[PDB]
């Protein structure tokens, strides 16, 4: 699940989150989300980097 049918993020979205040591915001793609926790992994693009992130804390994608 009920949890996932409320959620509007998927495995494989791209979006957008905060890099927060260098307080910007950075295209990423959702890796693995945790629906109970509302968590998520994301993969930063070119970096390659994984970071968590909370799906609240998530922003529209980067124009592209
Ligand atoms: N692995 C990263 C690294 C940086 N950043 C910040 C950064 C700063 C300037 C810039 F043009 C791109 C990324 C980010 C990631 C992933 C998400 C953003 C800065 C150094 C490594
Ligand atoms: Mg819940
Ligand atoms: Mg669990």
């Amino acid at each position: 699940n009920t949890a996932a049918s409320l959620q509007q993020w998927k495995v494989g979205d791209k979006c957008s989150a905060i890099w927060s040591e260098d307080g910007c915001i950075y295209p990423a793609t959702i890796a693995s989300i945790d629906f109970k926790r509302e968590t998520c992994v994301v993969v930063y693009t070119g970096y390659g980097n994984r970071e968590e992130q909370n799906l609240s804390d998530l922003l529209s994608p980067i124009c592209e």
